[PDB]
């Protein structure tokens, strides 16, 4: 019965999940001046020209964007990472205000929001079996800003209607994630976990420095999502962002100087 409530929210995880005390713990904050330059960093390869969206889901805690995974279709690789990792989804992290919503942060500044692309390590055959490993998962981070509109993220915001409440699915094919990449790939880079339970430490995490802009009418509409089911007490989906967590013995990598 996990969540973001006062009764169930990130405080309380570590009683069901002890592993959110752990060693290699998702969010951190990236402290840009100490974070380190790391030259033999490749450029990252993200290859979504063949991506094939399937449905979007209301799973309570967000909303996942889902691709067909069964296939090389659309996949990571290249940065940090060794070998091929295939998109599975993407969600969101935001706020009930334009100053929180990110689960990262970048010396300590809160973005609106963070959009996670979802990848996993082919080698290990499935998602399920991906999670259980340290190198399992490839996370790509993106920061938004209110701003302008982003129309790559419009037919997202607009069926949004159809998925109010939790377990409430839709068709959704033919969506183009390239069009919510910002124009740089620089990014930061360090070894973390999942941000929900259970909390998994498998994923490389890949954040981006450049944030994409939306409009506040955009994040609006992510607001009015609900966490319940239909026919329960209506609590708005908003501030289901876990905050950083101790980086420990870990050092943020930068591709860029
Ligand atoms: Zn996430």
């Amino acid at each position: 019965h996990w969540g973001y409530g006062k009764h169930n929210g990130p405080e309380h995880w570590h009683k069901d999940f002890p592993i959110a005390k752990g060693e290699r713990q998702s969010p951190v904050d990236i402290d840009t001046h100490t974070a380190k330059y790391d030259p033999s960093l490749k450029p990252l390869s993200v290859s979504y020209d063949q991506a094939t969206s399937l449905r979007i889901l209301n799973n309570g805690h967000a909303f996942n964007v889902e691709f067909d995974d069964s296939q090389d279709k659309a996949v990571l690789k290249g940065g940090p990472l060794d070998g091929t990792y295939r998109l599975i989804q993407f969600h969101f992290h935001w706020g009930s205000l334009d100053g929180q919503g990110s689960e990262h942060t970048v010396d300590k500044k809160k973005y609106a929001a963070e959009l996670h692309l979802v990848h996993w390590n082919t080698k290990y055959g499935d998602f399920g079996k991906a999670v259980q490993q340290p190198d399992g998962l490839a996370v790509l981070g993106i920061f938004l800003k209110v701003g302008s509109a982003k129309p790559g993220l419009q037919k997202v915001v607009d069926v949004l209607d159809s998925i109010k409440t939790k377990g409430k699915s839709a068709d959704f094919t033919n969506f183009d994630p390239r069009g919510l990449l910002p124009e740089s790939l620089d990014y930061w880079t360090y070894p973390g976990s999942l941000t929900t339970p259970p909390l998994l430490e498998c994923v490389t995490w890949i954040v981006l420095k450049e944030p994409i802009s939306v409009s506040s009418e955009q994040v609006l509409k992510f607001r009015k999502l609900n966490f319940n089911g239909e026919g329960e007490p209506e609590e708005l989906m908003v501030d289901n962002w876990r905050p950083a967590q101790p980086l420990k013995n870990r050092q943020i990598k930068a591709s860029f100087k």
